[PDB]
C-alpha cells in the first residue's frame, strides 16, 4: 500500500519573517498518523497549535495566514509546498514567532531541512482526494480551476505587465512528483516589484524582504546581482505557492490545477468551492502501489 510518512528526526532552523521582519526559530518534528501538518506557537503561554487546513486560512494578503482566535501563523505556503513535494503527510512545525522564516525565498531550504532530518514511513494508508469533475473560481481578472487528471498537474498563466518579461505572458506546467518538485519548482524564489512598495509600506508588509531573500524588480530590471535561477522563475514560484496553498486541503490531490493570475486568496477559495461540492471529489487509497498516481521519494 501507499503509506503516510513523517519526519525521522527533529531539525531546527533560524530566519526572519518576510512580512514582519522578525527573527524566528523553527523546529520540525515527527507527528502521528492522521495529524497532517500542525503549526505550534511555542512563544505563547499557553502554547497554541493551529492545524494547517484550508478552514483555518483567515487572511490572504501577500501570504497565506492561518488563524485561530487572535493567534496567527503567517506565510505558511513555501514550507507547505516542500512538505507536499516530499510527501510529508504528518509533521509538527514549532515557531517562536507569528511568521514562518522566509529563508532564501524558495522552498529549497525546506527541502534541505526535510531531507536532512530524513523521512519515516508510517503504518497507515495515505488518503488522497481525487477530482471527479471540473470546479472553478473567478475574481475579476483572476481565475483558478480544478479538472480531472490521474496524477497531479499544476499549470499557471500570468501576464505581469513589466519590461523584464518582454511583453510575454508567463506560462508553465508541472507534472508533479517529488523529483519534478525538486528539479523544477523548489528553488523558485518569491518576488516583488518596486511599483508595489507604496502599497506594502502602507500595510506594513515585506519588512523582512530584500534581494537577499527575493527577486526584486525596479522600473526596468531584476536588481539581484546574479539574476534568475530559472528563465521562468516567476511563474515557477506561482506554481510553488499553489502547491503549498493546495496542500491545506489536508490530503494530496489527484487532479489538475490551472491558475490564471491567481494567488493565495483565490487558491483558498478554490479549495472551499471544491470541498463544498461533495460530488466533485472522493477519498481514495491505494492497496496496490503499482497503480499509484503520484511518485514520491522513498525514505
Ligand atoms: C505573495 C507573493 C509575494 C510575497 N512577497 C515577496 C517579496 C516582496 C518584496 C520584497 C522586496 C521588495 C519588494 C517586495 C513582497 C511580497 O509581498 C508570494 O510569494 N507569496 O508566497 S507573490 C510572488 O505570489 O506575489
Ligand atoms: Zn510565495
Amino acid at each position: 500500500m501507499i503509506k503516510q510518512r513523517t519526519l525521522k528526526n527533529i531539525i531546527r532552523a533560524t530566519g526572519v519573517g518576510l512580512h514582519s521582519g522578525e527573527k524566528v526559530y523553527l523546529t520540525l518534528k515527527p507527528a502521528p498518523v492522521d495529524t497532517g501538518i500542525v503549526f505550534s506557537r511555542t512563544d505563547l503561554d499557553p502554547v497554541v497549535e493551529i492545524p494547517a487546513r484550508a478552514e483555518n486560512v483567515g487572511e490572504t494578503t501577500m501570504s497565506t495566514t492561518l488563524v485561530k482566535g487572535d493567534v496567527k501563523v503567517d506565510t505558511v505556503e513555501h514550507l507547505l509546498s516542500a512538505m507536499a513535494g516530499l510527501g510529508i503527510d504528518n509533521a509538527y512545525v514549532e515557531l517562536s514567532a507569528s511568521e514562518v522564516p522566509i529563508m532564501d525565498g524558495s522552498a529549497g531550504p525546506f527541502v534541505f531541512l526535510i531531507q536532512s532530518a530524513g523521512l519515516q514511513e508510517q503504518e497507515a494508508a495515505k488518503k488522497f482526494i481525487r477530482i471527479k469533475r471540473e470546479v472553478s473560481v473567478e475574481e475579476g481578472d483572476k481565475r483558478a480551476v480544478f479538472v480531472p487528471f490521474d496524477g497531479f498537474k499544476v499549470s499557471f498563466e500570468i501576464d505581469f505587465d513589466h519590461p523584464v518579461f518582454r511583453g510575454r505572458t508567463q506560462q508553465a506546467s508541472v507534472d508533479f512528483s517529488s523529483t519534478s518538485f525538486v528539479k523544477e519548482v523548489s528553488r523558485a524564489r518569491t518576488f516583488g516589484f518596486m511599483r508595489d512598495i507604496e502599497y506594502l509600506r502602507s500595510q506594513n508588509l515585506a519588512l523582512g524582504g530584500s534581494v537577499e531573500n527575493a527577486i526584486v524588480v525596479d522600473e526596468n530590471r531584476v536588481l539581484n546581482e546574479d539574476g534568475l535561477r530559472y528563465e521562468d522563475e516567476f511563474v515557477k514560484h506561482k506554481i510553488l505557492d499553489a502547491i503549498g496553498d493546495l496542500y491545506l486541503l489536508g490530503n494530496s490531490l489527484i487532479g489538475e490545477f490551472r491558475g490564471f493570475k491567481s494567488g493565495h486568496a483565490l487558491n483558498n477559495q478554490l479549495l472551499r468551492t471544491l470541498i463544498a461540492d461533495k460530488d466533485a471529489w472522493e477519498v481514495v487509497t491505494f492497496e496496490d502501489a503499482r497503480t499509484a498516481p503520484i511518485s514520491y521519494m522513498r525514505p
